[PDB]
């Protein structure tokens, strides 16, 4: 059953993802690292736990529901190479006690950037392989305008490559081609796939709410905003608000990786301590026009000036 070529191939791909993760995890040991998510010490045996439901789902099933692209057959074919990628490019930043970092640090950062892409990858799963059953054909966003766009465009699809979902938000929301299109997919794409699934637009649809402004909230919070930080680590945001601690009111927002879909906002208080506050369900400007007028909010990455948010 396409887009898989031979009988028993994804099972095999299953198999060799959970091996993968099993040494990956192995290569772990060191007792610095962290424990304070995203940590992958706890999210490779998750995730290959994940990978073990999903293969005795599939085995029990034979294995899937129709063939073809954007079916859970095709996901399941761009989520292991991708996982294998992801792997390869940790297992070469980890020993055969590993590398001083001691970040600052161009390694700790992309070791920080690997594990946040494994949260993300983690999470996508589990989001539409809730006890490894498929359930991207009835996945609901949360956002109800997203969820008409998603399935009035692409219908009963989970996953579209980069090229053609561009096309489809472009009929509702225009993308610039060039430089903003890329900003966007880097945005969009949490697993670093190349291609978007239903549940990376529930989340960006929820980050950069309300939808019938949403590419122009996505500018105006992400691309234009001193204070947003792409894939940033809570310790990476503690480690960049210390050298603001001296001025009150210094914050960065995140997409937090533990509840995906919500924004997590790193401040200075008064006190020079570093506090993260996660908002309910309102959009990201109301909090931020409302702790900019209770004073929390005030300096963007520390930066003086803050940009205004009333305007779209
Ligand atoms: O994919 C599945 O396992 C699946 C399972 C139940 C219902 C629909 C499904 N997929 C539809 C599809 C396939 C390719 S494009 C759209």
């Amino acid at each position: 059953v396409a887009p898989w070529g031979r009988q028993w191939e994804e099972a095999r791909a299953l198999g060799r993802a959970v091996r993968m993760l099993q040494r990956l995890e192995e290569q772990c040991v060191d007792p610095r690292l962290s424990v304070s998510p995203p940590s992958l010490r706890d999210l490779l045996p998750r995730t290959a736990q994940l990978l073990r439901e999903v293969a005795h789902s599939r085995r029990a099933a034979g294995g899937g529901g129709p063939g073809g692209p954007g079916g859970s057959g095709d996901f399941l074919l761009i989520y292991l190479a991708n996982l294998e990628a992801k792997s390869r490019q940790v297992a070469a930043l980890l020993p055969p006690n590993d590398e001083l970092f001691r970040a600052g640090s161009r390694l700790r950062r992309q070791l920080a950037k690997l594990a946040i892409i494994f949260s993300h990858m983690h999470a996508e799963l589990h989001a539409l392989f809730p006890g490894g059953k498929y359930c991207g054909h009835m996945y609901q966003l949360t956002k109800a305008p997203a969820h008409t766009f998603w399935r009035e465009s692409c219908g009963a699809r989970c996953v579209l490559p980069w090229a053609e979902f561009e096309s489809l938000l472009g009929t509702c929301h225009p993308v610039e081609p060039g430089c903003t299109a890329l900003a966007l997919r880097t945005t969009i794409d949490l697993t670093c796939s190349g291609h978007v699934s239903i549940f990376e637009f529930d989340v960006f649809t929820r980050l950069f709410q309300p939808w019938p402004t949403l590419l122009k909230n996505w500018q105006l919070l992400a691309v234009n905003h001193p204070g947003y930080m792409a894939f940033l680590t809570y310790d990476e945001v503690q480690e960049r608000l210390q050298a603001c601690r001296d001025k009150p009111g210094s914050y960065i927002f995140r997409p937090s990786c533990t509840r995906l879909g919500q924004w997590a906002i790193g401040y200075v208080s008064s006190d020079g301590s570093i506090l993260q506050t996660i908002p309910a369900n309102k959009p990201l400007s109301q909090v931020l026009l409302e702790g900019q007028k209770d004073g929390f909010y005030l300096y963007p990455d520390g930066k003086t000036h803050n940009p205004d948010l009333t305007e779209l």
